[PDB]
């Protein structure tokens, strides 16, 4: 699906929104808070103040607002009271927010009190995997070789690329084609085009690939208990690049990658 100038524009405001509500959040992670308060404020935030709503909640009965991942856990860990967090956790907080119909999908870490080296370093090379495939993303590009790039990169850091869940299109619809893999596979053959809307979203586990989902159905896990983090920005292939549409103030990287001279 090709994106109209109309389209882009609504999802400017929503991936800024779902932005937004990462840069919020961020004082709050801290040992001693419970995820379930940190899905509280989230939604709090997303309803009242900037008057949208989470595309999470609902979701094939998804039960909270917003995924919050910690430590071993690869994605959509589910908010909850009881779930405290402490000095060296690293917690993904995923966020989608709907306004005016379009998706605003991003996710960052954060680590909690004092970092552990191994968990800075697994965040620090997560987040390089996904910018390394942002200033990648150009109109003639294959799918295949930006999943091929990051694989690469990650393995090549001494890490591993988690192959069951990936990126995806996105637009009025939460999840939309194509399929964004994180890594190469025969699968894989997408010429990239202007307009097109969709999420990179690298989940890297600091030991093994093979994960597991609990009984909650939601729950996952690196299957040797490693440390796993994500990144995820929204973006939209423009002429001669992509331009970040959930981009953060702490973000490192501008938000329009173009390739012109
Ligand atoms: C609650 C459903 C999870 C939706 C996540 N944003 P993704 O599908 O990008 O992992
Ligand atoms: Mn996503
Ligand atoms: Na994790």
């Amino acid at each position: 699906s090709i994106k109209t100038p109309e389209d882009i524009e609504k999802m400017r405001v929503a991936g800024r929104l779902a932005a937004e509500v990462l840069e919020m959040i961020e004082p709050y992670v801290k040992p001693g808070v419970s995820t379930g308060e940190l899905d509280r404020i989230c939604n709090d935030y997303i309803v009242n103040e900037q008057h949208a709503v989470s595309a999470c909640l609902g979701y094939h009965g998804y039960p909270k607002s917003v995924c919050i991942s910690i430590n071993e856990v690869v994605c959509h860990g589910i908010p909850d009271d009881a779930k405290l967090l402490k000095d060296g956790d690293i917690v993904n907080i995923d966020v989608t927010v709907i306004k005016d119909g379009f998706h605003g999908d991003t996710s960052k870490m954060f680590i909690v009190g004092k970092p552990t080296i191994m968990g800075e370093r697994l965040c620090r090379i997560t987040q390089e995997s996904l910018y390394l495939a942002l200033r990648m993303v150009k109109p003639g590009i294959n799918l295949r070789e930006i999943g091929a790039a990051i694989q690469k990169f990650v393995e090549a850091e001494g890490f591993s690329v988690v192959r069951e869940y990936c990126g995806h299109g996105i637009g009025r619809g939460f999840h939309e084609e194509p399929q964004v893999l994180h890594y190469d596979s025969r699968e894989t053959n997408v010429v990239l085009k202007p307009g097109m809307t969709f999420t990179i979203e690298p989940m890297v586990n600091a030991g093994k690939k093979e994960i597991r989902t609990m009984k909650d159905g939601w729950t996952v896990k690196t299957k040797d208990r490693s440390l796993s983090a994500q990144y995820e920005h929204t973006i939209v292939v423009t002429d001669n690049g992509c331009e970040i549409l959930t981009l953060r103030k702490d973000d490192t990287i501008p938000a329009i990658i173009s390739h012109d001279e």
